[PDB]
């Protein structure tokens, strides 16, 4: 039960925290990271010396194999960022060690992401016996584990799929640059595409109440449209305040929203990461799922709620970070624990979700359904 | 002697540099010197005159500007580079024995406060070595103060109340672009408001006061009452003054790109460490930030600038408003550069031509409203800027 955290930020501090509350699963723990220090941080806050760390720059494939030939893990959690996952990849197919991230490919110099980038590793991965664990955070993830859920118990056909993600509360990089583009789902098969955050409406979120749902695209509609042929229109929506939206339009505006390095007193910034140097409540994220069951028509709403306080107060991060971080660390446990392998590159919906959902119940994350309600689209 | 030296290459220096040239009786030879050389020779190209001479120099060294004012040899500097420059550039002035001229007066790197008693410090020692010093001597500040300096003389046995105005009407078509140098500019309009009345100065919230005011040929704006340089040497040299306000217009757009780019931090002065290299987030948000200097090319409208005047005469209550309204296209037209460019850069040339000219001519370091206006008015009317009056108008003020 050897794993290695890659990634020292908001995600990867949950993960090690979780990592820590299951040492009869994880027995060795390393924490690497571009960083070192934040690493270490980690170590201190959770209080457990054994945790072992490590800087890397994971863009490099041999240092990368250098340490996965010293630290020796069995799975490598990657949560630093989407450039990362192929290097990380390459160099665990040449290490031999198993391969788990929370979000799928995007190059540095164009902001659109696609799992063709790691789908094409399906045949090294399952030659060589390794499995790698796709898009395994909350949304993608749960979100997908959640609908093979609905798959598998209560319909016969998934024909409708709207993901739902509110953050009712009160990386800049990454996060900005997949709010900024098209909007993008699927519709009798087609992918239709829409203007920026141009689609929206009012959902109404357990505890919380109705707030501004915007259409956007999002990773993992891809995959569950691939793996569930039924589906007649997925869509995936999230929630802006107005004050949010204001600041991000002036942001891309101004110029700090660009992802092209540019030259500042001989050192390459790029303007939006630059802006990261200085940039209560709760989320509630899950699937509303319509479709067929006995022959009738059949609707179905299950979520999670996570409160900002309490993850704050267990992990020193917020809920955004918690309700990525807690899903990586379990699916790192269903592999360990043998629920979940399967050589090759795979999406969450391809396993077997029943003890995935368990766990979250166990791990920070209830879950909750609603049967039969009015699911608002 | 009649040489002339620019320092700085940016929007205003490009249009003080057309000036200059367009009068070569008065300005015999011309160097611009700035901190990248290639902005200088793309003027010089753009001007077709090959005999503007051209340099680098760092103008925060007073040794490297000694040495080129020892070469070339300037009877005035015109400083069009950042206020941060002001005290350096009058040191080597006065070491070298060569008269001064700005368009701003100076505030540290690391603080956004400006004030006159920088430069006033060196009135005795440039008045010993037979130096002047104009200062302020742009639009606003300068033709502000000489308009009122105008009003004084000619109109008013005791002015009262002073408003100076300042709408840009124009259009640019970008979604945000300051219309110069962002860093200076940010600094300056996101500070406190303050104006003066009845013997005190009043402290606001920045860009707390507004009102409609109509302006030529454009209407009502929306106008904010900040802060603005000239107010503090207007209300030392005319004490009967009650009331000294500035107004600036500002639409909806604007203010909310100014307010976001505060509240994300971008509008810092302080330096941060990214990368183990100091970065002022201000600064970094010039460099993405539009260059004001490229705006010309599609900027359309126009710029609206004057000051409102209420005293006596002869014992009855008179009003007064002079002003020039600027055609983003006609400057852009005559110099590349835009209207605010513009209306800052020829006053800079007459200042320098009223003391060529021995009109201006007064050793120490002076505001421009304790010069003669009259012969800067009269070259206003002939270098670009011609100026409107009204009598016994409706000032909304
Ligand atoms: N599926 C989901 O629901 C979901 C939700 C949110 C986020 N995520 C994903 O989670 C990941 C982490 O997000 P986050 O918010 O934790 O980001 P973060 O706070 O910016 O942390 C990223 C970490 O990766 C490190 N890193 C970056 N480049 C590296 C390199 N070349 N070599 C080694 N380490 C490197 C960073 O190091 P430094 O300390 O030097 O910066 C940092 O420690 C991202 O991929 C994000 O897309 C998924
Ligand atoms: N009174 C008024 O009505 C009024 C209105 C507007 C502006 N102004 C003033 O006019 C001045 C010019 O503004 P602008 O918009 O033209 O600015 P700008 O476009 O940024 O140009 C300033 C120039 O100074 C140069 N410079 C900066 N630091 C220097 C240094 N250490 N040594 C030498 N040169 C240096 C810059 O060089 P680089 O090319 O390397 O950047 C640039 O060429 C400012 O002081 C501004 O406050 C006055």
């Amino acid at each position: 039960g050897r794993v290695l955290i890659i990634g020292a930020g908001g995600v990867g501090t949950v993960v090690a925290h979780k990592v820590a509350q299951n040492a009869d699963v994880f027995t060795d723990i390393m924490i690497a990271s571009r960083t070192k220090s934040k690493c270490d941080d980690i170590v201190k806050a959770i209080g457990n010396p054994n945790i072992k760390t490590a800087q890397v720059d994971a863009d490099n494939v041999d240092e990368l194999v250098a340490l996965f030939n010293d630290f020796k893990p069995e799975m490598v959690i990657n949560v630093a960022l989407p450039y990362q996952d192929l290097t990380i990849m390459e160099a665990c197919l040449k290490a031999e060690v198993n391969y788990l991230d929370t979000a799928n490919y995007e190059p540095k110099d164009e902001a659109h992401f696609e799992y063709s980038w790691q789908w094409a590793y399906h045949e090294r991965f399952k030659e060589a016996g390794l499995t790698a664990i796709l898009g395994c955070g909350f949304d993608p993830g749960v979100s997908g584990i959640y609908t093979a859920y609905a798959a598998k118990h209560y319909f016969d056909e998934i024909q409708y799929l709207d993901i739902v993600d509110c953050n009712a509360g009160n990386n800049p990089e990454i996060n900005i640059r997949e709010i900024t583009q098209n909007g993008r789902y699927y519709e009798n098969g087609q992918w239709v595409t829409t203007g920026p955050l141009e689609i929206h409406k009012d959902l109404t979120y357990p505890n919380i109440g109705p707030r501004d749902s915007y259409l956007l695209y999002h990773e993992e509609l891809e995959s569950l449209v691939k793996n569930f042929p039924t589906i007649k229109r997925a869509r995936f929506w999230m929630t802006f305040g107005q004050e949010y939206l204001t600041h991000l339009r002036v942001i891309q505006n101004i110029g700090m929203a660009r992802i092209d390095e540019i030259d500042y007193n001989g050192q390459k910034i790029v303007p939006l990461q630059f802006l990261k140097a200085v940039l209560e409540g709760e989320t509630s994220i899950g699937c509303r799922i319509r479709g067929l069951k006995d022959g009738k028509e059949r609707t179905y709403y299950v979520y999670n709620n996570c409160s900002h306080e309490e993850a704050y107060k267990e992990t020193g991060m917020q809920g955004v970070s918690y309700t990525t971080g807690v899903p990586a660390m379990i699916g790192a446990m269903m592999f360990f624990k043998g629920e979940w392998k399967r050589p090759g590159v795979n999406n969450v919906e391809e396993f077997n979700p029943d003890p995935f959902m368990e766990q979250l119940n166990k791990q920070g994350l209830p879950w909750h359904e609603v049967f039969d309600g009015n699911l608002e689209l």
